[PDB]
């Protein structure tokens, strides 16, 4: 069985909802950090995307951002707050980080070689959940309900949405990535989508992948 589902292993927190704020980069980043918190310490908790929205000046808050900028921030800031200590409000505010609420740390990051789905698979297997960016603009993506998603019109050069690869596997003969979104449990299959794997880097799944070192 060349498959892994980190949701079964306790590496994945409940699905969140970014609301009316283009902060999927922040949810993708905290998801990867949460997975490494479980792996390194044996337990996890919800980390603060609002911490990243307000304090990662290299990104654009609700206007977009990159996950490696977030990992670099957590490293140089010497921590990121828990969700409970720094709760999500769906809009950018002044940076209110407090070391008293520190719940995770970061020693750097690694970017997966661009477009290499085999390297992405090895990273998911050997690290844990990996932050990724995809083209999520298609209507077919947005109304996804079940099965393995593949749409030929997906633009690997148009990465517009950050998500989290929490595993991989195969379903009815179709290889897939298990993808955690940030559009609520209401979206997709309880917040998740299975995206085609080894189909010429569909939707750019392996073009902007990274994970934090802890
Ligand atoms: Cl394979």
């Amino acid at each position: 069985p060349d498959s892994v589902d980190y949701r079964k292993k306790g590496y994945v927190t409940p699905v969140k909802n970014q609301g009316q704020c283009g902060s999927s980069w922040a949810f993708s980043s905290v998801g990867a950090l949460e997975g490494q918190l479980k792996k390194k310490t044996g337990k996890l908790l919800n980390l603060s995307p609002q911490n990243l929205v307000d304090c990662v000046s290299e990104n654009d808050g609700c206007g977009g951002g990159y996950m490696t900028n977030a990992f670099q921030y957590v490293q140089k800031n010497r921590g990121i707050d828990s969700e409970d200590a720094y709760p999500y409000v769906g809009q950018e505010e002044s940076c209110m980080y407090n070391p008293t609420g520190k719940a995770a740390k970061c020693r750097g990051y690694r970017e997966i070689p661009e477009g290499n789905e085999k390297a992405l698979k090895r990273a998911v297997a050997r690290v844990g959940p990996v932050s990724v960016a995809i083209d999520a603009s298609l209507t077919s993506f947005q109304f996804y309900s079940k099965g393995v998603y593949y749409d030929e019109s997906c633009n690997s050069d148009n990465l517009n949405h950050a998500v989290l690869a929490v595993g991989y596997g195969i379903q009815k003969g179709n290889k897939h990535w298990i993808i955690k979104n940030s559009w609520g449990e209401n979206w997709g299959n309880k917040g998740y989508i299975l995206m085609a794997r080894n189909k010429n880097n569909a939707c750019g799944i392996a073009n902007l992948a990274s994970f934090p070192k802890m």
